[PDB]
């Protein structure tokens, strides 16, 4: 007698392996990834919708967590990746919070530095679910500490790293449909200063995303108010940016 038909709700914390915890922790390669694919293969990637009351993921996530940011066998990581966004995708908000956030954005940032497609590929989704659940630019300003992460990462002292997080905030910026007010508080002072050095690097694979940053700021917020920086750039990087925005 009721107007909703929804969905029900899933566990899959009372789904996991007695023994997860010991394997997950062996020293033994084949242990930590045949209890992450197994969990994965048999709970995680059948999940539709997850149950958030009562169900404390932490412990979880803080093991994907630190499977990203220290285990030395990238199948174990991609596996991480590809579990911390399942279960992103299927909690959704508020049930995946920020506490829960903490435990793994960094280390995925941090990891970006892998280079293996199929373990950056997962590590690049994970990245851009969270941030869809999360809008760094959320004109809150509730996400700032997730775009000072970001904006860290794209002043790393490793080039992938710079590459991988300065293409995610691009994502950002493109999707972005729910206000730019925050994306303009820190465009001029934070954003560009960073987006210089990109478009500057001597590898041609960051100057291209680097155009593709400013490129994208302009499309948002017009040519004129950046026409100081642009003038200021090497003529040959103005006019690829000019042509970019149009591509």
């Amino acid at each position: 007698s009721h107007m909703a038909s929804m969905l029900p709700e899933e566990t899959i914390l009372d789904k996991l392996p007695k023994d997860f915890q010991e394997r997950i922790t062996s020293s033994k390669w084949k242990d930590r990834v045949e209890a992450l694919e197994e969990f994965w293969d048999s709970v995680l990637s059948q999940t539709k919708k997850l149950k958030s009351t009562s169900q404390n993921y932490s412990n979880l996530l803080g093991i994907y967590g630190h499977i990203i940011q220290k285990d030395a066998n990238i199948q174990a990581v991609a596996l991480a990746a590809q579990s911390v966004e399942l279960i992103c995708d299927k909690l959704k908000t508020p049930g995946f919070s920020k506490d829960y956030v903490s435990l793994v954005f960094t280390p995925l940032l941090d990891r970006t530095k892998e280079k293996k497609p199929s373990v950056i590929e997962a590590i690049r989704k994970a990245l851009l679910t969270i941030c869809k659940y999360y809008d760094p630019l959320a004109s809150s300003g509730r996400n700032e500490d997730m775009l000072k992460d970001i904006l860290e990462h794209m002043k790393h002292k490793t080039p992938q790293i710079r590459m991988e997080c300065t293409q995610l905030f691009n994502a950002s910026m493109k999707e972005e449909k729910d206000g730019y007010s925050t994306l303009q508080r820190y465009l001029k002072d934070e954003v560009v200063p960073i987006v210089i050095q990109i478009v500057n690097d001597t590898q041609p694979a960051i100057r291209t995303i680097g155009f593709e940053s400013f490129a994208i700021l302009i499309k948002i917020f017009g040519m004129n108010t950046f026409v100081k920086t642009l003038e200021h750039l090497d003529n040959l990087k103005r006019k690829k940016i000019e042509e970019t925005v149009k591509t």
